[PDB]
């Protein structure tokens, strides 16, 4: 079905990419699902998580603290579905491995598998940015793991250009 995502470059049958601020993208599109680059404690301090949470006026963090108090931490590679607040219907909080914590990069595939539970997503590259993985690798794992339709927002123009120009 046609959708309102605009200005994306088509990488594959199901994966699309754009140089964009995921906060502004979500505000404009109001997708069914926005993906957060979460950690196991749902402490949304920085990176994508800090930015999404700030855009919700801290409502994402309040909701997340109640989630953790009830359910305990997520697993690396795991996820939970919470409200999308003012950004989306739902937020899929996905924990990619954090290389700066020594976590095993193989868990990146498991992390992306969560996307297959949703027909359409707006997402960042998992484990990129402050999570320390190579974004070119993250894009490769995304393409090779996600089968549903995923619209990737890449914050940095230089990185976006490198991701497109090196894509096999």
């Amino acid at each position: 079905m046609v959708n309102s995502f605009s200005g994306y470059l088509k990488l594959t049958d199901n994966v699309y990419i754009k140089n964009a601020d995921i906060v502004e993208e979500a505000k404009k599109v109001k997708p069914t699902v926005v993906v957060n680059a979460a950690n196991v404690y749902l402490k949304h301090g920085g990176g994508v998580a800090g930015a999404l949470n700030k855009a919700t006026n801290n409502a994402m963090q309040v909701e997340s603290d109640d989630y953790i108090a009830t359910n305990g931490p997520l697993k690396v590679g795991g996820s939970c579905v919470l409200s999308g607040h003012n950004l989306a219907k739902h937020c899929l909080h996905v924990v990619g491995p954090n290389v700066n914590k020594g976590e095993d990069i193989q868990l990146l595939k498991s992390a992306y598998e969560n996307f297959n539970q949703h027909e359409v997503l707006l997402a960042p590259l998992l484990s990129a940015g402050i999570f320390g993985a190579d974004p070119i690798h993250s894009l490769r794992v995304c393409v090779d793991t996600v089968r549903t339709n995923v619209y990737l927002a890449v914050f940095d123009k230089n990185l976006y250009d490198k991701l497109v120009s090196s894509f096999l």
